[PDB]
């Protein structure tokens, strides 16, 4: 007759940093979907400034989340969609 359980694994995966700004960002950008976001639409959805946008939009680049793609339009734009997308294709 024994009992206790050595060894179990648990964990939903949550994201460090004290500050909800760069996941309300983030959020706001996989719901853009294949299509992207444009770095301005985020300002008002993720309601911080500019120089929020922009740090923001970028760090999350770096942890493989998102990444900057443009549209097969030749303008000066910057559209931000999940890293794990696979993006356009050749053709």
């Amino acid at each position: 007759g024994s009992s206790g359980s050595s060894g179990d694994s648990q964990n939903a995966g949550k994201m460090k940093g004290s500050d909800n700004q760069e996941k309300l960002v983030y959020q706001i950008i996989e719901d853009a979907g294949n299509k992207g976001i444009w770095s301005r639409d985020v300002r008002y959805k993720s309601n911080l400034p500019l120089t929020e946008i922009n740090k923001i939009l970028k760090n999350l680049e770096s942890k493989k989340l998102i990444k900057a793609v443009k549209s097969v339009a030749a303008s000066k734009k910057k559209v931000y969609m999940l890293y794990n997308l696979s993006g356009p294709s050749s053709g």
